[PDB]
């Protein structure tokens, strides 16, 4: 099937309920995190740790420089 991309590309309102992760290599901790896809693609081998499930949007995909590797381009 398709290759799932960053949940930011499908977050149609500001937030969406989902599992999300911390990346200590990128110091994206606390209130900052990444979706299930970006933990596996953009932060592969990047000292990832489960955060929680809840209301969230992905800070990897949202980054304005477009450096997320899991966007539609
Ligand atoms: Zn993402
Ligand atoms: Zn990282
Ligand atoms: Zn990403």
């Amino acid at each position: 099937g398709h290759m799932k991309l960053c949940t930011f590309t499908i977050t149609q309102k500001e937030f969406m309920n989902q599992h999300w992760y911390h990346c200590h290599t990128c110091k994206m901790v606390d209130g900052v995190g990444v979706c299930t896809v970006c933990a596996k693609v953009c932060h592969k081998d990047h000292e990832i740790s489960y955060a929680k499930y809840g209301s969230f949007f992905c800070d990897c995909g949202a980054k304005e420089d477009g450096s997320c590797l899991a966007l539609v381009k």
